[PDB]
């Protein structure tokens, strides 16, 4: 089916959506709850009577339910949102995306938009240096790999477990291509302490426990009095990718999905929401930065192009295995079964 851009305002479709009944239900990729707390407690108070019930759990799991809710004709929500982005044009392909050009579809960066609309990047995540700035002067913030190699900071690191996330693991895959084999075998003499779940290493680094990680997201713009900072590389490579949403067929509330992702295209959820880069050629970078299709030490496509070889992805994660161990401890989304239909309690 072919779509033209909505043209609509953000109001003229909420009116529409309200009719549905006041809910959208939305499978989000992330490690807990809170990570959308925050587009959650936005969309709430910018459009009052529809809740955003959205769902956090890794990516890996929801693709995999959305699958299986598929084959079993019990889907339950309305739009996904996730980081194993190769399955977007899978599922495309299998007819089940709602072909929909949201508000703002022309001004998206294009290799973050499918052409059809059965997708968009809903906006841009990055994972790179996240330091104490109060355990360490900015004149010592690590920023290139090797520099996490360097004596005073053994027993200083906590790191997201490579094999347990495929974005956690593309870092240490061009860090490989560009050092080789010698870097994993060297960090592993600093000690570093493996968790699940991305937020935890930032967690812990606030509260002063760790002094700093290299697989990490954060804020551009950090909050006064922020304990923590996120720092890019001079030179090495960080790993960007723009997460993607969609729309399926049989959503039960089109108008509110809709509604969702204009919204989330809209300049000011752009910047004052999402926490990092935007997917929009109209948006202006935070001061200090370009967008990110203007760092040469990332590729966004590198990381899409890197999902899409699944052998290649498991072959890689298999011997990162072999030099961090299994990944240890609980799922930090806790377990959320086949129908979720609802947050955790
Ligand atoms: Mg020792």
């Amino acid at each position: 089916a072919t779509v033209a851009p909505d043209t609509r305002s953000l109001d003229e479709i909420y009116q529409s959506a309200l009719k549905e009944g006041g809910t959208v239900t939305v499978y989000a990729g992330g490690d807990v709850q809170s990570q959308q707390a925050g587009f959650k407690q936005a969309f709430e108070n910018r459009f009052p009577g529809i809740k955003l019930n959205v769902i956090v759990d890794y990516s890996k799991y929801h693709d995999a339910r959305i699958d299986n809710q598929l084959a079993t004709d019990t889907l339950i929500p309305d739009v996904v949102q996730l980081q194993t982005v190769q399955d977007f044009p899978r599922w495309k392909k299998q007819g089940v995306l709602l072909n929909y050009k949201p508000v703002g579809w022309d001004k998206v960066y294009p290799e973050f938009r499918d052409a059809d609309g059965a997708w968009i990047g809903a906006y841009v995540i990055a994972f790179s240096n996240l330091v104490n700035t109060q355990l360490l002067n900015e004149k010592s913030w690590p920023r290139e790999a090797n520099d996490y190699l360097r004596p005073d900071l053994k027993g200083n690191l906590i790191l997201a477990y490579p094999n347990d996330d495929d974005a956690v693991l593309f870092w240490y895959k061009q860090i490989v291509d560009k050092y080789g084999w010698e870097f994993v075998e060297k960090l592993q003499e600093q000690d570093p302490v493996y968790v699940r779940g991305t937020n935890v290493p930032g967690a812990q680094i606030t509260t002063g426990k760790y002094s700093a990680t290299f697989t990490s997201s954060g804020a551009l713009v950090p909050a006064a009095g922020s304990v923590t900072r996120f720092v890019l590389p001079k030179t090495d490579p960080f790993v960007s990718w723009a997460q993607r949403a969609a729309i399926f067929k049989q959503a039960k509330h089109p108008e509110s999905a809709k509604l969702y992702l204009s919204w989330l295209l809209d300049p000011q959820t752009q910047t004052q929401v999402s926490r990092m880069w935007s997917v929009r050629t109209d948006v202006a970078p935070p001061a200090g930065y370009k967008h990110i299709w203007e760092y040469s030490n990332t590729r966004p496509q590198a990381f899409a192009d890197f999902m899409s070889d699944r052998g290649a992805v498991e072959r890689f994660r298999a011997q990162m295995s072999l030099y961090v161990g299994e990944a240890k401890g609980d799922p930090t989304p806790g377990w959320l079964g086949l129908h979720p239909e609802v947050p955790l309690a």
